[PDB]
């Protein structure tokens, strides 16, 4: 559809709403198209449209969201992208150990607006936490660019016009850009100028499009390989285009938890993230140690490094380095990943995990339990993407101590 | 919420000082956390955020210092732990008898450092007796652990890495180490090693973590029955791991009074603690007759033994042994007491108590005495415990003639 850049040019827009008499899109009626002549109520109805494919049975194609015709009360989101879910933003679970507590969907993701999906704006967080950016305003095309001007040339300059797009900047299996034709950005994601307008306000962004490679065939299981993706330099710096006060590329001189190009790891935490493989199984090796809910930025930009550092199978499992990186989406998951701050971890509960009374591992037994919080064990195991109680400790404490071996 | 080792990782940090818009600990401003990313001004006001509930009716859970706003100058702090309440540390008693007496607040606790609750480092003591360590750097992550890495095995050694961690190793009603998950070490102190990396100094652990069983629901008054401690047999050594040139195993060659694993009682010197049940009541039983405030090593590590001699009730009242040790804290309750040298005794007036007129016992009837020295009578009543006038001789000279009858 996209293709690196810039689609069939009514897959989003339409014109008059009609297309052989028929409307083109239900939400709004016919010879009335809607916001920016898109097919939809709002801007994320006309993405939202191909995307989120009503009726699944696991993690297809290229899809970012599930109907919520096709989950119950019982079952968890069933579309596994490195940025995950968008369904996990409207599930609240509620579990009574000693009172009661409410993980309420608003804290799980970006509340994107969308009126005929329900995708209902943010309460709480009115503006973006560290910048005045509204949620009320906040759509898809907010933070990537839906005509994907931004390209990237043979010198690895990225730009916004010259040579023109021919593939996309993810995908390993892609093409390298020529003299002749640039190759479109890292998952089209605007940057360095972008804004849409339909913002009435000065909410430019400035910081580079971040450069990785994403892995093709990549809404899976990780029961049995990780997704690793190559998240090169300036993806802490592209999240903070938007959270402006939160990234850090100096420790300590902000006292924020580092995320930045020069939030580089120590000696020590390279170690400590190689040797970490379970609780207390401090036996770990550079090669064939890493963890997809805790990545790094391995901070180059050196695309061929970048696409031999991203596979679907595990023969790319190389752990962290010295003059490694901390990516912003280290922890926090994209999209949205169902763990009450976005995070790629269960935070509420002192170990992940329950041993069941002959010591393997289980999530638990119960919803209505602390350490399994008002989900099935199903739900749990897929907010880990798949990993079912093994590849973990039975008693494992919460996984950001991977790289400092807090355990 | 620790549950025997490292807790809900963001209960003590915190990573960008924001939850829902709202900061995260007032005490700093937000998008900035304070030291080592922890909720507070100090290490210890992120242990003090939800230890020390503002507002109490009495000891309740697990609560070790009362607030300032609870306490006026008339009442005594309300929380009774075997190591303590912080709260005494701010108690300043002006008695006039002859002149004025000045009991100041330093003295009669560690003056741990917190801001933002007005724990002011220790003025006098700048440094420990006993080694070089500083006191405007004691925090209560000084001499516990606040990740408790350190754990126990099935076979009693203690390692900071292995098996995982399940559950704490007090609190009797526990489980046992298994041979697929550990047991976290006693009320979760460091040791052998531990050293905070906040510490530029050469100020290691060399002592192995104190065996001990505590019992649980330990918050209580003693008017009724007392609390047993296990308190097996590295509680001296463990207090001299940091006090280096104060505990004394070999007596005497070192003319200190003896702390240690090799500081036995006598067949004398037990005999005379079983005797002991008040000034001149020289009666006592070896079963029935215990005193919390002068305990002993009992210098064994079998924990199922530790466990039996550990309870809320009194159906473990057994008294000393000839071959039992001798604690450091046996007097000097762990964290504070309020008696001028942290001791479980008054030593400041020769009997503990005064005769009312018809010969039952009372504390006084007046602060500006020398029995009562500056306090309520309840503030001494809580000060012991919640033991009153009774269970006492009514001219009572000082407890620690209990294992000598000195009277
Ligand atoms: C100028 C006054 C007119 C009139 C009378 C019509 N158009 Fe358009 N049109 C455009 C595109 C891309 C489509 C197909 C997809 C869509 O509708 O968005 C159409 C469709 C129609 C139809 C119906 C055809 C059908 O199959 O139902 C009709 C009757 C029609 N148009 C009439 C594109 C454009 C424009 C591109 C910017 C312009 C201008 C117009 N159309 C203008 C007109
Ligand atoms: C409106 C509902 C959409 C749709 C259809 C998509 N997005 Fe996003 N997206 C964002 C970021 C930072 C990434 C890269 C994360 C990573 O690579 O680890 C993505 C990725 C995608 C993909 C590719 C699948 C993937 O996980 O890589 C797709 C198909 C996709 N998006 C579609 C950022 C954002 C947002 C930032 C706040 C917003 C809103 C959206 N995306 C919205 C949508
Ligand atoms: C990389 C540059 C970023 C950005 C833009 C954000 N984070 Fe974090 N975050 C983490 C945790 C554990 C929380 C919840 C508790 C806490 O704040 O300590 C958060 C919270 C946020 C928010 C606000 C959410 C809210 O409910 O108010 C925002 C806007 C945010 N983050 C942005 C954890 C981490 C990390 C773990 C080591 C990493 C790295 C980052 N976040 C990085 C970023
Ligand atoms: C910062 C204000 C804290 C907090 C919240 C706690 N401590 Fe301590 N502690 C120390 C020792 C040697 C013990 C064991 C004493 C015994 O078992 O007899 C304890 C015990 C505790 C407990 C359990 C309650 C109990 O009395 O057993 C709790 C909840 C607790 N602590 C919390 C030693 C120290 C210190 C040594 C100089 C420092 C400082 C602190 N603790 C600080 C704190
Ligand atoms: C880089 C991909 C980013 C990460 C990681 C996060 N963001 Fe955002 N963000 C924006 C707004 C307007 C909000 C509030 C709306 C809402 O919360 O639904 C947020 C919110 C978050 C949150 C908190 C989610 C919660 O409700 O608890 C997290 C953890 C988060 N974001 C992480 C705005 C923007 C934005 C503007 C165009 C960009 C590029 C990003 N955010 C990027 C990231
Ligand atoms: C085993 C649990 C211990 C007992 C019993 C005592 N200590 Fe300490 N200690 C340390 C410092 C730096 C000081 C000076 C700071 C201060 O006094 O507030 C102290 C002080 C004491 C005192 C005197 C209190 C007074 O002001 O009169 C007593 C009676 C005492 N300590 C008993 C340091 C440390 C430490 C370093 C990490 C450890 C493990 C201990 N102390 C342990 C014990
Ligand atoms: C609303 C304006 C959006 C946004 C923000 C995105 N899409 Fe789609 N998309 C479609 C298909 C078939 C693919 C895979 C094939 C391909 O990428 O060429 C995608 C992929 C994406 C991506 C990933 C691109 C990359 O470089 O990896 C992104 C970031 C994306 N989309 C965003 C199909 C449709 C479609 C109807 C057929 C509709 C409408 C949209 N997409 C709308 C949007
Ligand atoms: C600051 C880093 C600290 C330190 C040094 C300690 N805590 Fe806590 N604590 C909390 C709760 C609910 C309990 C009882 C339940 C349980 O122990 O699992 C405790 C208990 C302790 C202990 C005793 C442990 C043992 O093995 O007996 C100790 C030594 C201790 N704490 C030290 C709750 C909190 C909490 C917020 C919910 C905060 C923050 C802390 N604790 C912080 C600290
Ligand atoms: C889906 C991937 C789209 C395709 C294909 C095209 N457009 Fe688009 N467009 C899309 C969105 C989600 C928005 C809203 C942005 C906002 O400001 O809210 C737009 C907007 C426009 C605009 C408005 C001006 C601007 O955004 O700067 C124009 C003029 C526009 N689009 C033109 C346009 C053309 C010519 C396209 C085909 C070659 C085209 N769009 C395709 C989503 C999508
Ligand atoms: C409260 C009980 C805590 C929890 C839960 C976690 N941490 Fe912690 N941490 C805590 C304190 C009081 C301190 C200060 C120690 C000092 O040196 O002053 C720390 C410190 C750290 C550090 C610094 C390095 C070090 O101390 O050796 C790191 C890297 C750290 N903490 C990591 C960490 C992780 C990964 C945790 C969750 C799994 C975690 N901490 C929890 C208190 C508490
Ligand atoms: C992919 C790496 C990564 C993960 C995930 C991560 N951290 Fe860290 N953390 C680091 C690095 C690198 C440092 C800097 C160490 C240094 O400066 O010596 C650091 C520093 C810290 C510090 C300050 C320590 C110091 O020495 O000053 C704290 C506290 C901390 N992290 C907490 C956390 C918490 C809590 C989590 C779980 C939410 C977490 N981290 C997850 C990599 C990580
Ligand atoms: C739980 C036991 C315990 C308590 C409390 C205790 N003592 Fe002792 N004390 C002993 C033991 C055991 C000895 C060694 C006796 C021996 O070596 O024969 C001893 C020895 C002594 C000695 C040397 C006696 C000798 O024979 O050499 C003195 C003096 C002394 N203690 C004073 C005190 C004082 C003063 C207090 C009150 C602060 C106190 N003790 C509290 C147990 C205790």
């Amino acid at each position: 559809f996209h293709s690196g850049g810039v689609a069939e040019c009514e897959g989003c827009h339409t014109m008059h709403n009609s297309l052989g008499g028929a409307v083109m899109n239900s939400a709004t009626a016919q010879f009335t198209t809607g916001p920016m002549l898109l097919q939809g109520a709002t801007q994320s109805s006309s993405c939202l449209n191909c995307h989120q494919h009503a009726g699944d049975t696991g993690p297809s194609s290229y899809h970012i969201s599930t109907a919520e015709a096709d989950m119950p009360a019982g079952t968890a989101p069933l579309q596994m992208t490195p940025g995950g879910d968008f369904g996990w933003v409207k599930k609240t679970y509620t579990w009574n150990v000693r009172g009661l507590n409410t993980s309420e969907g608003e804290r799980k993701g970006h509340n994107i607006v969308a009126g005929d999906y329900n995708y209902v704006a943010d309460t709480t967080l009115t503006t973006a936490p560290g910048g005045t950016y509204p949620a009320n305003q906040l759509h898809c095309s907010s933070c990537h660019d839906p005509h994907g001007k931004y390209r990237r040339f043979v010198d690895g300059s990225i730009a916004t016009t010259g040579l023109p797009i021919k593939n996309s900047g993810s995908y390993q299996n892609s093409n390298d850009p020529t003299a002749w034709g640039a190759v479109g950005a890292y998952r089209i994601l605007g940057g360095t100028g972008y804004q849409p307008k339909s913002l009435s306000g000065s909410y430019a962004f400035a910081n580079q499009v971040p450069a990785a490679v994403a892995p093709s065939t990549y809404n899976r299981t990780e029961a049995t390989t990780q997704t690793r993706v190559a998240y090169g330099q300036g993806m802490s710096e592209w999240c903070a285009n938007c959270h402006t006060d939160i990234h850090n590329s100096a420790y300590p001189t902000n006292l924020r938890h580092p995320a930045g190009n020069g939030a580089k790891f120590g000696a020590t935490i390279a170690g400590l993230y190689n040797s970490y493989k379970k609780s207390g199984d401090l036996t770990g090796t550079q090669a064939s140690a890493y963890l997809s809910l805790a990545p790094f930025e391995e901070g180059t930009a050196d695309y061929t490094v970048l696409k031999g550092h991203a596979k679907i199978d595990d023969t790319a499992l190389t752990g962290a380095d010295a003059t490694s990186n901390v990516n912003c989406l280290s922890c926090h998951r994209a999209h949205a990943s169902g763990f009450d701050s976005m995070t790629r971890f269960n935070l509420a509960y002192e170990f992940t995990t329950i041993a069941d009374a002959s010591g393997n591992s289980i999530y638990g037994t119960d919803p209505n339990t602390s350490s399994l919080q008002g989900r099935s064990v199903n739900e749990m195991t897929a907010a880990y993407y798949g990993r079912t109680a093994d590849k973990f400790a039975p008693y494992q404490r919460a996984l950001c101590n991977k790289c400092h071996a807090k355990d």
